[PDB]
């Protein structure tokens, strides 16, 4: 790399910021954003089908986010919820509880999905005395020591795991455990694992209602309701992690609304803040009131980020974004089915609303994953003006989680750009794509 | 509590937000802020001597924070540093490295002091193979599982601790370990503890250059330089946690500038974001480049919070805030010495710049701590229109960490309000103050 490429924004990023937190697939180097488009240092525009991993729920520069953040910065109700009550945080907590099936639940605020899942686990173990926990292989609950302890994805494979962690296979309709498409075999497994440990010893069960980093996997019909029944028969708290697929994105406000059960605890994050760091736990009062000064960080519940979160909730109502996500997700999956009529690499199209996955395979009969082709496809897409990433334990699932405010015209254009990327993925050399580590 | 007090902002906070993250001393209930003043729901103004635990470095509604946050919200360079480079984060990383003694160091971004200390520990252990760590009793490095593992304060007393943690007494001039005012006894202790464990087994040593939650303790002259010499003789990385006392507050830009040594790693947070969630690690490249996709959260390096951090650094230069903090801290400690000529409860006045502590005792000869009187004093202060909190393992140290932009006139008025609070602390009943748990 010569001095011009070293001196550009991507080169500067390599010299100034450590690799420790990087997850890079192509040399995306951003200086601005407007609507559903990113703008690079050189001025090139790109359509963002990733929506910053679902964080950009209202896109970039939405008037309701500008209004809220500018107003709170000019007259901030202090900087915290720890040693003061503040008006924006309390208003946000009452709006979140009103959205969840009155009187029984309170809120905890954090910065991230990692800190929220960690606080939910510590609180249950403090309040019940129980130390064990159930979660899934492929599950992504965070990237801190406390949240990696009950995760199951490759990012957390070398982390220290909780005492009494029971890790189960997540039932995948495309690759079913024990060749049982229903998931009943995973339920029977859970019952056997509970019998090998002392009774009443499990505090909690963490579940994603659609596994995202694990592969954009929607579980079989009725599995999650049956799983939640088992847990309730053993006195185990059911924690629904909606950090990625929550808050209108599924075509219902809360993803569990598709699944015929109500969890004990709901965890929120990513698009809750609209581009600012904001997470929440909605839990029984007895769980969140078992201690004080116990799980706290100084800027938790700051009024700037709370104002952004109130703007996201208000805009979901005012712009009818739950219905929009349902309608636009149908249009996107219809487009992708037309591409599958010519591109044999597409093996499966799945998801809910504007949480969509397309699984790439070397052959439709064998279902053998196509990792190398997936990495080149998204590189070619980036060259053509479209940003998307891949997920899954085999690296072969394209993920689409656009801003909820993406237009229909933008959805159609993105499908057309993807068609070209499928046709021309082999134009990206082996040597170029190997400069990006991915996951 | 009747329905009017239940329906006010503090009552609403009790019904909607769990106690789990609360650290409350009096019923402070904020709806706005301007300069160094908070405004409650009812419209009452208070002068904020806590500066939101040091987070409000530029006070409330500072024009440079309004400009930066409003500009970035209207044209945001995406939402993250993980899967994209972005211009505000890279500019902030280059400004932070330029401030630290060229070529050798890079940056990691987080949301909090907790996540920054955790990432520094994981990175060293990954890059060196070493698992052991040195820290201090009373040390506060965070409130997450990964950061509590090498903390020493009462908040973290029941947390799981790292394998190979060596916890040492922090040398306090007012209460010296082994009756040695120099701290040489703590240095000799460290040498013995290193001899009982395998050679080259310690990864890191974490130190606060002024212990804040531990009691606003400035260590004896030359201790920290000698400690850093020992660590370097054993190949141990020296991590200086300046989350609380960093970035101009001590009267030097970096607190270690008072102490005659340069650390290997510098950790920053709190006032770095000016009221938004922002932390940083400045570390050798080989430490931060040992892995990718390793310590990452989705909103890390978001452009709104990075723009706020660039505004804090720029304002420290433009308003000459390092010199201001030195000058105003002298004025504050001179005022407090005048109060000690009439209020026998004051046993010691200490600190650097605008990081000040006043230790309250039942008798000046015995030095017996005065916990109950300290809790009533800050309650009375709150009634009179002044916000401050207490710290220390014995609950008897008043902490003052005001906005760097507090005026001299505001400092004098705050001293006058404190004089009245000392005179009238006994007017706060036992039953009233016991409704607030504190720490
Ligand atoms: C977020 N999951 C990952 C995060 C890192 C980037 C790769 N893409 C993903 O979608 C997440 C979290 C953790 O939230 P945090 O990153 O803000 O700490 C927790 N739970 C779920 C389900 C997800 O997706
Ligand atoms: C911050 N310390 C505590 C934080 C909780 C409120 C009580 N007052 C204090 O000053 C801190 C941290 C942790 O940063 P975080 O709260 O943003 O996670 C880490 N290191 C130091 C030295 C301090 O003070």
């Amino acid at each position: 790399q010569g001095p011009a490429m070293a001196g550009n924004l991507y080169g500067r990023d390599g010299a100034a910021i450590g690799s420790l937190q990087k997850l890079r697939f192509f040399p995306l180097a951003v200086a601005g954003g407007q609507g559903a488009r990113l703008v690079e240092e050189d001025g090139r525009e790109l359509i963002d089908l990733s929506g910053a991993w679902g964080a950009a729920s209202l896109g970039y520069g939405h008037p309701a986010i500008i209004e809220a953040v500018s107003r709170a910065a000019a007259n901030p109700a202090g900087a915290s919820i720890l040693s003061a009550s503040n008006a924006p945080a309390v208003a946000l907590a009452e709006r979140l509880t009103a959205s969840f099936p009155r009187g029984t639940h309170k809120v905890w605020f954090g910065h991230s999905g990692s800190d929220a899942n960690e606080a939910a686990y510590r609180a249950i173990t403090r309040a019940t005395g129980r130390t064990g926990v159930i979660a899934f292989i492929g599950a992504y609950h965070g990237c801190t020591v406390g949240s990696m302890a009950f995760s199951g994805h490759s990012v957390q494979a070398d982390a220290a795991k909780a005492d009494g962690l029971i890790l189960l296979p997540y039932p995948d309709p495309y690759r079913p455990y024990q060749d049982d498409p229903t998931g009943d075999a995973v339920l029977a497994l859970l019952k056997e694992r509970l019998a090998a440990v002392p009774a009443g010893s499990i505090a909690a069960a963490f579940i994603e209602p659609i596994q995202s980093a694990g592969g954009l996997i929607v579980p079989p019909d009725g599995f999650l309701r049956k799983f939640a029944d088992i847990c309730r028969a053993h006195g185990i708290s059911v924690v629904c992690d909606e950090v990625k697929v929550g808050l209108a994105r599924s075509g219902r406000l809360h993803c569990f609304e598709h699944e015929g059960f109500v969890p004990d605890i709901l965890v929120l994050g990513k698009g809750l803040g609209g581009g600012l760091p904001l997470s929440a736990v909605i839990a029984p009062a007895e769980i969140l009131d078992c201690a004080s000064a116990f799980a706290m960080q100084t800027l938790h519940g700051n009024p700037v980020c709370a104002a952004a979160g109130l703007a996201v909730l208000e805009t979901i109502e005012a712009e009818n974004l739950t219905t929009a996500a349902e309608r636009k997700g149908k249009l996107l999956r219809e487009g992708l089915a037309r591409l599958a009529e010519r591109h044999e690499l597409i093996g499966d199209i799945r998801g809910r609303g504007l949480a969509c996955g397309v699984e790439l395979v070397r052959n439709r009969q064998s279902r053998e994953p196509a990792r190398a082709e997936t990495a080149k496809l998204i590189y070619r897409a980036y060259e053509l003006g479209l940003v998307l990433y891949y997920v899954g334990m085999n690296g072969n699932v394209l993920e689409m989680t656009p801003p909820l405010t993406m237009t229909e015209d933008e959805v159609r254009h993105a499908v057309n750009l993807l068609d070209q990327a499928f046709t021309e993925l082999s134009t990206v050399s082996d040597t170029l794509v190997s400069q990006f580590a991915g996951w």
